C-alpha cells in the first residue's frame, strides 16, 4: 500500500484527548478537550484555537446538575452558527460561540435513556447521524463499548428527533455521510475502532438505514483501530488509525485502504478540512496536541458549508 509522508506542522499543544477539530461558519477553529479532569471527575472543554498564535481559550466546559461532560466529537450546523457537540457523558449537546450550551436528549425517540456520544455527521438533508460508544448519560454510571456490544448509532432529525437506529457495536467511533453528486444522501460509514472494521449501510432517508455490511478493514493489531474520519472532494475517506501512526485512504468503494499518510505521532485521533483548502487539521493522543498537514486535494463541503437558499 502507497505510504505518503507529508509535513506535519503544529497547531496547538496539551489537549487532553485532543478531538473533534472543527470549523465554524466564520472560519474559526475548535477543538474538545474529552479528557480534562478535575479530582478524577469529567471536566472536558470545549476550546476556540487562534491558528496565528496558537493560543487556547476554551468557551465551554459543560456540565448538567454537576456532572461534567466529555466532549469528543463536533460538527458545525449551517442555518446558524452554532456547535453539535457528541458528549460521552451528556449526550448530544448544541454549543453557542459565546460559550452557552444545551443538553439535546435525555431520552431518544423510544423513550430509551440516551447514551454517551463520541462523533458525529450531518448529512446534506440536515439530519445528523451521531456515534454513542458510551453507556447511559449521567447521572448514569460511565460506560464505554471498547469490550461489550452495546454501543449504539442515532441519528437526530431535523424534525427534533433523536432515533436510534442502530445497536449492539464495540465501540462505534468515527461517522461520515457519502453523498450523491447532486447533493443526495445515500451511504453511512461508521468506524468500529477495537474491531478493525468500518461500516457501512444504504441511507433510505431521514434515519432510515439498511444493509450493514463490512465496509472497509482497518490495518494492524495494535490496540485501538478506526478513529476519526472525513471525506475528500473526490469521495475518498481518509480515517484516523488511533495506534498505528497512520491515517488510513479509502477509495470511493473501500475495501482495503488504497494509501497511508504516516504521521510523526503513534495516535492519530480526528481530523478535519479547513474550507477551501487541502489543509488537514489532525488531533493525536501521543502528545495530546493538533497539527495539520496539506492533503493531495480539497475536503468534501461540510453541511456547514452548504447554503439553505442556494440554487445550484
Ligand atoms: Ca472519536
Ligand atoms: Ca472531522
Amino acid at each position: 500500500i502507497p505510504v505518503i509522508e507529508p509535513l506535519f506542522t503544529k497547531v496547538t499543544e496539551d489537549i487532553p484527548g485532543a478531538e473533534g477539530p472543527v470549523f465554524d461558519k466564520n472560519g474559526d477553529f475548535y477543538i474538545v478537550a474529552p479528557e480534562v479532569e478535575v479530582n478524577g471527575k469529567p471536566a472536558g472543554e470545549i476550546l476556540r484555537i487562534d491558528l496565528k498564535t496558537g493560543k487556547k481559550t476554551v468557551i465551554c466546559k459543560p456540565e448538567v446538575n454537576g456532572y461534567g461532560g466529555i466532549p469528543a466529537g463536533c460538527q458545525c450546523d449551517r442555518d446558524a452558527n452554532q456547535l453539535f457537540v457528541a458528549d460521552m457523558r451528556l449526550g448530544l449537546l448544541v454549543v453557542q460561540t459565546d460559550g452557552t450550551f444545551e443538553e439535546i436528549a435525555k431520552k431518544d425517540s423510544e423513550g430509551r435513556r440516551m447514551q454517551g456520544c463520541n462523533d458525529c455527521a450531518f448529512d446534506y438533508e440536515g439530519n445528523l447521524w451521531i456515534t454513542a460508544p458510551a453507556g447511559e448519560v449521567a447521572p448514569a454510571d460511565y460506560t464505554r463499548s471498547m469490550q461489550e456490544k452495546f454501543g449504539s448509532i442515532y441519528c437526530f432529525t431535523t424534525d427534533g428527533q433523536m432515533i436510534q437506529v442502530d445497536t449492539a457495536f464495540q465501540f462505534p467511533n468515527g461517522i461520515a455521510v457519502r453523498h450523491m453528486n447532486d447533493g443526495r444522501p445515500y451511504q453511512l460509514i461508521v468506524a468500529e475502532t477495537p474491531t478493525k472494521k468500518l461500516w457501512s449501510y444504504d441511507i433510505k432517508g431521514p434515519a432510515k438505514i439498511e444493509n450493514k455490511k463490512v465496509w472497509g478493514h482497518i490495518p494492524g493489531t495494535h490496540e485501538g483501530g478506526a478513529d476519526g474520519m472525513d471525506f475528500d472532494e473526490d469521495n475518498n475517506l481518509l480515517v484516523a488509525n488511533h495506534g498505528s501512526s497512520h491515517i488510513e485512504v479509502f477509495g470511493p468503494d473501500g475495501g482495503q485502504p488504497k494509501m497511508r499518510i504516516r504521521c510523526p505521532f503513534e495516535k492519530p485521533s480526528n481530523l478535519h478540512f479547513k474550507p477551501q483548502t487541502k489543509t488537514i487539521f489532525v488531533t493525536e493522543h501521543e502528545n495530546n496536541a493538533v497539527w495539520k498537514f496539506e492533503w493531495q486535494r480539497n475536503g468534501k463541503k461540510q453541511y456547514c458549508e452548504t447554503l439553505k437558499f442556494g440554487i445550484f
